[PDB]
């Protein structure tokens, strides 16, 4: 009678999701928290006798690093592949996305105009010397947008690229997403990356402070003209030994309903995956954009090409 979810990406708004699924199927849910990495590793050492039945976390590179584990059974289901769009599930069925970020380009409205920015490739232009902000190589999402740009350009031009982006850092990489759009908002730099939520989620914050510094940054979702915006998910997959398989399909299922999208796209101001589910008041005024139509396992596929080049051009880890 209950589903045991292992999670790194719950939000306390969530709670409402798992009462809901609960009143609908009879299962209650037995959340395990932990961070996504951590709870991978949790599994894996589990094995046979773990008794995870859901595995949720932020990245198609996490969710690959999962598969690669061995920890993820695939399932078909006609409800998760009608309504997830194809590039945002594995191409295996081994995990699906159930909310989605991008990775956009934060600028400061007082010194950047919109019409000086275009592509993720321009970013390597001589004219931003000594104006990108960005967090460490650590972090996938910086892995993944890289991955991202391997899979478009090859080893040698995305070296390239790379080579010219990291020359127009205006400081070494320091702090989190947050802290490249505070640093933006001060002037640190004129623009940084940042996933579209942090932003979203400034300006909803209780300190007027936050409001203060979100109302100085623009976001700019890059490539409209050619493949579009790199977005990437909050996804999940059913565990390879799990003790409820029936609930742990049911739990994803509900997940793409519009009530559960809502529920959990809102809770950490991302975007639904699924199509006709009203957006959030919050990311309204930043207007629709243009997917690139990528599917998101690139990322993963290519992580440790992106994590090798980011080590040769000198990008610094955390
Ligand atoms: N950075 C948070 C954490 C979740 C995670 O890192 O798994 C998010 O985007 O939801
Ligand atoms: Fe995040």
């Amino acid at each position: 009678g209950a589903i045991n979810l292992y999670s790194s990406r719950h939000y306390d708004t969530d709670q409402a999701l798992y009462d809901s699924f609960t009143k609908k199927t009879g299962l209650k849910v037995n959340l395990i928290e932990g961070k996504g990495d951590k709870l991978i590793e949790r599994i894996k050492s589990e094995g046979a006798n773990s008794p995870a039945d859901v595995f949720m976390t932020v990245d198609a590179g996490r969710l690959w690093r999962a598969q690669e584990a061995g920890i993820l059974q695939p399932i078909s289901s006609s409800t998760l592949n009608n309504k997830i769009p194809a590039n945002l599930r594995s191409p295996e069925k081994l995990w699906f996305g159930f909310s989605k970020r991008a990775r956009v380009i934060m600028y400061n409205k007082n010194k950047v105009q919109p019409s000086e920015l275009s592509t993720y490739e321009d970013l390597a232009q001589n004219k931003w010397k000594g104006k990108i902000v960005i967090r460490s190589s650590s972090n996938i999402y910086n892995q993944s947008l890289i991955a991202s740009l391997i899979e478009i350009h090859g080893m040698s031009d995305a070296e390239g690229w790379a080579k010219g982006f990291v020359r127009n850092f205006a400081r070494p990489p320091e702090g989190n997403d947050t802290a490249q759009i505070k640093a933006v908002a001060a002037g640190i730099g004129d623009i940084g990356l940042a996933n579209s939520y942090y932003l979203a989620r400034l300006k909803r914050s209780s300190k007027p402070e936050d409001q203060a510094v979100a109302d100085k940054v623009g976001m700019f979702f890059p490539n409209q003209n050619g493949r579009g915006t790199h977005v990437n998910i909050s996804g999940g997959g059913v565990v390879k030994n799990a003790p409820n398989k029936e609930g742990a399909i049911k739990f994803l299922e509900y997940l793409v309903s519009p009530e559960a999208q809502k529920i959990f796209s809102e809770g950490n101001n991302e975007y639904p995956v699924v199509a006709g589910v009203p957006i959030a008041s919050v990311l309204k005024p930043f207007g629709s954009f243009k997917n690139d139509s990528t599917n998101v396992s690139v990322y993963g596929k290519l992580n440790a090409d992106a994590i090798k080049l980011m080590d040769r051009v000198g990008w610094k880890l955390e």
